């Protein structure tokens, strides 16, 4: 009987579209077969990922090597995004940046032939049994030091005059930093917002007290908002079981979804050392962290209020399962100490938890169920863990 929270499950937020992570097959090897069971299967010992995310390569012969892996992805249930990092350089010319010489931008006078690129892609992609869910106009248009950069200006011009033309739904901007000065001039023109269906963002450095978005709550209606590139807390090599690190995975997923109200998460390449599978073939300690929610909160979930922070070094999130009223709970205790948490869940007539919970010297080990008195569950989280209740 230590700190207390409150589930509220009337007050429903953001609906859940899912977790997962990249595929570059021309940039690094392709997922094997294995691994794409591994990622997108929700077995025991996989992610349970529901979000593919792959690259437009700037070279149309490249496109056929995306196809086995993102076709796998979909017959497992999973969605496929696709972002662009070029136009074909035919479409491409120089600029001076900042002072910096020979920067890259899409010409003025090719945004029609850049749509009829993306186009393409969408097109053959369908034709190879990969119906996309969205194309992004842009990876990281604020950050293009090594591929194609967007003004805020040249990003709206886009949006407003020429995204309306593509086949699919449009993503955008992908600021690397989830920098508001990408997507405010888009939410704030009514036609470039029309033709927006999914606000994209990564998070590098993205501080939680940037996670909010009071223009996208006011003007955002009807449109998804997905975090669709991080590695977090740092990209080193061979650093994905590095524990007690891995938590930090755990804890800006949790800020994601309660701070930012993000619908989707999505890492960077899934197979890689400091990433949520590792190099052969099984699930890193990141990849515990992500599979706490991306194994038990389902696309079309619903997260719902709840006290985010009930005592210090304590994180929990909510998500209603609204056929049934179910609920899956994701709480996070960094301290080194153990904490007792009663969970008020008013109203539900749910009475028994199950519970697995990873720490740094168990995955997901499953543990005793959880038996509410009334509508409270008292919970006891070891220290330095993770638990998922189901």
């Amino acid at each position: 009987h230590m700190a207390s929270a409150t589930i509220n499950l009337s007050a429903e937020k953001q609906v859940i579209r899912g977790f997962g992570g990249m595929n570059h097959p021309v940039w690094i090897s392709d997922l094997t077969p294995q691994q794409r069971d591994t990622a997108f299967g929700n077995g025991e010992g996989q992610l349970g990922f529901t979000i593919l995310r792959i690259h437009v390569d700037e070279n149309r012969n490249n496109w056929s090597k995306e196809v086995a892996t993102a076709r796998r992805a979909i017959e497992l249930g999973a969605i496929v995004s696709a972002s662009p990092w070029n136009p074909p350089s035919n479409m491409v010319e120089t600029f001076t940046r900042n002072g910096v010489p020979n920067q890259k931008r899409l010409r003025y006078d090719k945004y029609g032939d850049y749509v009829q690129h993306l186009n393409d892609f969408v097109a053959y992609m369908k034709s190879n049994g990969v119906d996309l869910y969205a194309i992004s106009v842009q990876n990281e248009p604020d950050y293009a030091h090594e591929w194609t950069w967007w003004t805020p200006q040249e990003m709206l011009r886009f949006m407003r005059d020429y995204a309306g033309q593509i086949n699919c739904r449009v993503m955008a901007p992908e600021s690397f930093q989830y920098l508001k000065n990408m997507s405010d001039p888009i939410l704030n023109d009514p036609q470039a917002l029309a033709n927006l269906d999914i606000l994209g963002a990564h998070f590098y450095g993205t501080t939680v007290n940037n996670m909010p978005y009071p223009l996208f709550e006011q003007k955002g209606a009807g449109k998804e908002l997905w975090m669709t590139e991080v590695y977090v807390p740092n990209s080193d090599s061979n650093s994905a079981d590095r524990w007690p690190e891995a938590l930090e995975v755990a804890h800006n997923m949790h800020n994601a979804l309660v701070e930012g109200n993000f619908q989707a998460y999505v890492w960077w390449y899934i197979r890689r050392s400091y990433g949520p599978m590792k190099e052969d073939g099984t699930i890193s300690k990141r990849g515990y962290m992500m599979a706490h929610y991306s194994k038990f909160v389902r696309p079309g979930y619903v997260r719902v209020d709840a006290t985010k922070n009930p005592t210090y070094n304590v994180y929990l999130s909510a998500c209603k399962n609204k056929k049934d009223n179910s609920v899956v709970a994701v709480v996070i205790n960094k301290s080194t100490e153990a904490k007792t948490i009663n969970i008020s869940v008013p109203g539900t007539s749910i009475r028994k938890w199950e519970r697995y919970v990873t720490t740094g010297s168990k995955n997901l080990r499953k543990e005793s169920d959880i038996n509410a008195s009334g509508t409270t569950f008292q919970v006891t989280l070891e220290p330095q863990s993770v638990t998922t209740f189901v």
